[PDB]
């Protein structure tokens, strides 16, 4: 549908908007790039391992790859919400979220490329809890805005992805690869990576909690939905945990799973009812 | 509606797909920041500036905004209709052509808040001709990929964005900017900004024509379709051309008339009926 006017042209950006100011810092940290990573020694540290060994590292890997593609792909409807209802600022930002998750996708894939296993579908590493949220909720949440940007719709899409994707699985998956490679002294091209990755998603993260606040804000009620939203999600959460726990006994569990349920509750905390 | 599963799991990347490797030379050639350009010397340029002189700048630069700021919003739909069609390569590159976007109404915001005129309306410069363009026909075909994405759809979305608003008005205003106040010493944090521009925009351009050939390279009769409907906005192109150069009037504009001829014939000629 049409376009009214543009707010450039009556006016200017907002420059003291906190989502301008989150895409200028996304634009001042955001110069990596996953081509200039040097995977050659990771390639030779993945030969070395035995056969056991490789498969180990596969199913972490096989959650990251599908989550980058899946949020860069499930962010679309998100920025067309805010188009439409004329955030300006925000729609800014977030071509710099999205260009931030194809860096993301990207990286994982030419690590895989790298190392050997681009040809291996890891695919079956996706149990029926990751599919509930990866190939079903996520998408799901994020395509309703299309129909309907309620602040309910809304509130319930930056739950599923900001707080549950990236700030409960994905956060949590970053930690364990590091509370396991880094001190094997393994894969530095993949951390190096990771690193990167995880200094662009505290900005993402940022535009999750401003998102939900600013609902919030205009009716307390909804913060009982966003913490419905939350506990709905758990059991698939604790459920995958459980299954990757389970292949890797097939590293403290005990600690990882403790950070995951940390990393939910404060993602609960970062909202203010009031 | 759900993910089947994911291309960085299953396989990886098409390293060697045209819209990888554009969305890599992206990567290399995208890093200038609007935020880092001097418009001081264009503040003083522009208050040095006689009523009558400061006007002649504003019905361009009134059209440029307007449409940074409609390409900025209205890519989301095509990035959209590629991705459900499981065009990943095509998605990371439009990360980059979106994130461009953002920059080049970032730059324009920034110089009309710099020189003094953010405050003015500059909306009385959209004649109806523009109006169609920019207001209408653009957001009309992009928006309509969301529920038909067929290839008589989506050439025709290509066109018109890429082809007659990028294509031949936003490269027609590129150089009558350049054959004006470069030559006139004027407004250098502009021009650089102009210079920036033109480079992301010649990415863009090609992801148009990859666009447009591919749909026309699987049934010649669309080569049909995409020359009707290049003719179809030629009144408003040239009607608003007609309206600036009136305005101007009230600078060689046979020269630039004749440019705006020239980007809409060589448009034509990048597509190929074979
Ligand atoms: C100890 C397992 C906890 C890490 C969560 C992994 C999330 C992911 O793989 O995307
Ligand atoms: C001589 C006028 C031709 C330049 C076309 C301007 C396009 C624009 O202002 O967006
Ligand atoms: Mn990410
Ligand atoms: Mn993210
Ligand atoms: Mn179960
Ligand atoms: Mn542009
Ligand atoms: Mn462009
Ligand atoms: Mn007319």
């Amino acid at each position: 549908v049409h376009h009214d006017g543009f707010q450039t042209v009556k006016a200017t950006i907002d420059w003291e908007h906190p989502m301008f100011k989150l895409y200028e810092k996304a634009k001042r940290n955001g110069k990596w790039n996953p081509a200039d990573i040097d995977f050659s020694q990771d390639q030779k540290d993945f030969a070395s391992l035995t056969s056991e060994e490789k498969i180990s590292a596969l199913p972490l890997v096989a959650g990251f790859s599908a989550l980058e593609e899946a949020v860069t792909l499930d962010i679309l409807p998100m920025a067309h919400a805010l188009a439409r209802q004329g955030r300006l600022e925000d729609v800014l930002f977030l071509t710099t979220f999205m260009h931030d998750e194809a860096k993301h996708v990207e990286m994982f894939s030419r690590w895989q490329q790298a190392v050997g296993i681009g040809q291996m579908d890891l695919s079956v590493f996706h149990n029926d809890h990751y599919k509930r949220i990866f190939y079903e909720a996520l998408p799901e949440a994020m395509n309703r805005l299309y129909a309907d940007d309620s602040p309910e719709a809304v509130i319930r899409a930056a739950t599923v992805y900001n707080m549950i994707v990236e700030g409960t699985l994905a956060e949590s998956g970053y930690y364990t690869f590091r509370q396991i490679y880094k001190k094997a002294g393994l894969f530095p091209g993949l951390l190096q990576g990771i690193d990167y990755l995880n200094m662009d998603e505290g900005r993402h993260i940022q535009f999750g909690i401003y998102t939900i606040q600013r609902i919030v804000n205009e009716d307390e009620r909804y913060y009982e939905l966003f913490i419905r939203y939350m506990d709905e999600l758990w059991p698939h959460v604790i459920g995958y945990v459980d299954y990757l726990t389970e292949l890797g006994k097939r590293i403290d569990y005990d600690l990882l799973r403790h950070y995951v349920i940390k990393q939910f509750n404060l993602r609960k905390k970062q909202i203010s009812r009031t």
